[PDB]
């Protein structure tokens, strides 16, 4: 699997659970073709999320439904979502890892690329 | 002014010079309307951003060209853009300051809710 | 002054006000002498925290009394403080900003130099 | 193992390989009682640092010496170290990972805690 995540929660010192995501590719004209979703497990990650074949070199979007998260814990969340969006190129069987630590007025994201 | 940012580089210590970035609010449909341009000053900042009468409440976007910032700082940048999308309350005057910390290859954005 | 600070808390999105805070200077032997101590206002911020006089170059350290802080906000912490510790380079009439933002489990901390 | 460290380098999107540390243990008197160093490896980690014999409650601090990571990777760092302090409640297995994101004026610093 090229694309992996790893979500935080800066509240509690836990993964992040039960986080639904969605990923998209960049189209021609600017929009976004929906290729998965899944939502974190305890772990906070999506194991297997895409396969290599959905993976080819161009923009990608992978949006992070915060807000639902924080309104399940009890708290107010500021953002609607967090976006991470990023040129791939996964020649060599690259991989990419978003890293995502959350609190509810603020994100904090990484990337570790092979 | 109900809505400000805040832009800080994280390699050098200063703030974020020349980063450009587009303000959008949400339609009911779920599109996007653009409102507001602007590029930071030397001091990480953009005054009179937008009006209150611009600022209903709502879902809006900032954008950040965050990746031809640190294209022109000279380091290879991970990011395409960097999003927040965020809800807003306006009612009594509430301002709003997004701050956002630059690295190549992440960034944190809190928000200052007066 | 040379030396400022400016506290955020994360879960709420303002200053963190209150936040009591000792500043010291390594000495030769590796030993700590404390030079001052100040507590955070409801900007986060504390103004002449130190004069020009007593800022040599040399290793600071800021301490952050962090865990009081959550405590008082009644959200169980993990850190029993925050230590900033740095090289100070006065030289020049140079001022630092120690910028800090407080969750839980976790803090962001950078510098802004003039 | 009940300790673990993961650190990443914000400027590369990689793991921080090399960086030394070193663990102590809160003394009665306020001291410090060293009782582990070691080097990361290229993953950012140090794989059985301490025994859970070595890990009675207490207060512990983990210092990590990140000047010389960014002096090597040819950056001018702002701090000395990076330093991480809590109290310790290991019954049950419980364990304790630190993770930390460098960049040469700043870092993020969270915790997961079983
Ligand atoms: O699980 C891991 O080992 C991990 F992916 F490396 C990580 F620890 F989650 C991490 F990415 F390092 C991290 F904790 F998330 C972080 F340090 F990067 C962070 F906390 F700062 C950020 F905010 F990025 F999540
Ligand atoms: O300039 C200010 O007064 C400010 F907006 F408060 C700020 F210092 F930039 C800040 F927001 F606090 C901050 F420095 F950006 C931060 F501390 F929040 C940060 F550095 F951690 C983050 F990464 F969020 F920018």
């Amino acid at each position: 699997c090229p694309l992996m995540v790893k979500i935080l929660d800066a509240v509690k010192g836990t993964p992040a659970g039960s986080v639904a995501l969605k990923v998209s590719q960049k189209t021609a004209d600017g929009g976004w073709t929906q290729i998965a979703t899944g939502v974190t497990d305890a772990t906070g990650e999506i194991h297997n999320l895409i396969t290599e074949q959905q993976f080819p070199a161009g923009v990608y979007r992978v949006e992070f439904d915060t807000k639902a998260y924080w309104t399940n814990q009890g708290s107010t969340p500021f953002h609607e979502v967090a976006e991470v969006v990023f040129d791939a190129h996964p020649e060599g069987h690259r991989h990419y890892t978003l890293a995502l630590l959350l609190s509810p007025f603020s994100y904090t994201t990484t990337a570790v690329v092979s």
